[PDB]
């Protein structure tokens, strides 16, 4: 695989859960420490409509849709599809929020690496009309026959952006909370019928969560989601915003975030008006960190940075100067250090504590932007 395997000891399974079947239900892909390690058989982008949504989002022709499908429709990601859960432990839980124009399967490099260090990761698919595409079922009968209703990204007008994006980040915060409530209900034995008919038995998750050790991670729109989610939902003990895009957030929220918050930026995405909102989250009392990964671009945090080669990747801005596997390792280790600090984990991850302060040839403490 072009998507790197996890760098932790645990082997990794993956599955998808939709409950309930409506567009008000939760939809997520789960990455988890698995028992068996047979095959790395997981389909990266599982449906043609995701490629069609990606072209809509990119603003290109009807044809681009099919080209993308041609090129990436059979690409897999290094996790064991539906492989059983590893028994005899309670895992800390990460909920993960995707960016504008993404969806639940595009951050497996991150999900798989967290899982391989003994996390369960719940990667939500949002239904706020920010995903390039997503689906739901009209009713039980539809769900039975796999008759999906697809919902594509909404393009907005300039005059409604401020309001529509704020409503979307509140919808996203509600969906992260609901995903966490679903997983915690399951851990305590709630019966759940997965609208997707997959081998993985959800009841396996009874008593498999460390319900004290919960964190929300997200990229870009997903980084704004982190903050809205922490502001709204005290069960999350901490958040990591990967290259947050701060425009959706209300003025009022920056003063209203109790939890530790880690900002991990690329070099090229960032701008004054964005770093200003970040810094508004700062306080002597409340714990905040910031690092910048040098030479990196927005896409270094998403799997598309592994989907092409260096020259196309570099051309399309899927890749930065810094190498892709190197950038992602840095983000991941820094993240782990910070989750083990503010979750109370009992692992070796504080070996990367220096990364939180900006201590590697490839990081900037804080930002190079001034404000």
């Amino acid at each position: 695989t072009k998507i790197p395997r996890g760098n932790g000891p645990y082997s990794v399974g993956c599955t998808d859960l939709m409950f309930d079947h409506t567009n008000k239900g939760t939809f997520l892909r789960l990455y988890y420490p698995s028992q068996d390690n047979d095959r790395l058989d997981t389909l990266w982008i599982p449906n043609k409509e995701y490629f069609w949504g990606l072209s809509k989002f990119l603003g290109t022709h009807w044809l681009m849709g099919n080209i993308l499908r041609l090129l990436f429709g059979s690409m897999t990601t290094p996790a064991n599809w539906n492989s059983p859960l590893r028994p005899g432990e309670k895992y800390p839980l990460v909920v993960f929020s995707h960016g504008l124009g993404a969806f639940r399967t595009l951050y497996s490099a991150i999900g798989i690496d967290l899982a391989s260090h003994g996390f369960i990761v719940a990667a939500v698919e949002h239904r706020d009309r920010s995903a390039s595409a997503t689906y739901y079922f009209k009713d039980q009968s539809a769900a039975e026959i796999g008759d999906k209703s697809w919902l594509y990204l909404r393009t907005l007008k300039q005059e409604e952006e401020t309001h529509i994006r704020n409503e979307q980040v509140r919808q996203r915060a509600k969906e992260c909370s609901q995903a966490l409530s679903l997983i915690l209900d399951i851990d305590h034995g709630k019966p759940v019928k997965n609208a997707l008919d997959l081998k993985f038995d959800m009841e396996q998750l009874k008593d498999s969560i460390d319900r004290e050790k919960i964190a929300v991670i997200g990229h870009s729109f997903g980084g704004a989601t982190v903050i809205q989610t922490l502001s709204e939902d005290q069960r999350f003990r901490c958040g990591i915003a990967l290259d947050a895009w701060m425009f959706p957030l209300g003025d009022e929220v920056y003063s209203r975030i109790p939890q530790p918050l880690f900002f991990i930026n690329s070099e090229y995405f960032q701008y004054p008006a964005n770093i200003i909102k970040m810094k508004k989250c700062y306080s002597p009392d409340k714990e905040r960190k910031m690092i910048t990964i040098r030479g990196s671009v927005h896409q270094n945090f998403a799997d598309f940075t592994f989907a092409t080669g260096k020259i196309i990747g570099h051309m399309l801005k899927l890749k930065g100067d810094i190498d892709s596997n190197v950038a992602i390792d840095l983000s991941n280790k820094a993240s782990l250090a910070f989750l083990q600090k503010h979750l109370g984990l009992h692992k070796d991850f504080d070996q990367w504590d220096c990364l939180i302060e900006g201590d590697d040839e490839n990081l900037i403490p804080g930002t190079n932007i001034n404000t």
